[PDB]
């Protein structure tokens, strides 16, 4: 029906949205910290020294164990 084609359409930019920002390929699992700003895959956020959310600084960054993490 039409609506299995939005609900396709909302579970694809609900994924999408837990994909890393930058690669677009990986999921999100890392916080840059302080800030907060939990964005990217653990090898973009390695890479940046400035949070591309917000531009403070990363301290350091802290992997996330989210519930919906998948593999
Ligand atoms: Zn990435
Ligand atoms: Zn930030
Ligand atoms: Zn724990």
């Amino acid at each position: 029906s039409q609506q299995t084609r939005v609900l396709q359409e909302k579970l694809r930019k609900l994924k999408e949205a837990m994909l890393c920002m930058v690669c677009c390929e990986e999921e999100i699992n890392s916080t840059f910290c302080p800030c907060g700003h939990t964005v990217c895959c653990e090898s973009c956020a390695a890479q940046l020294q400035s949070c591309p959310v917000c531009r403070s600084r990363v301290e350091h960054v802290q992997h996330v164990y989210l519930p919906t993490h998948t593999s």
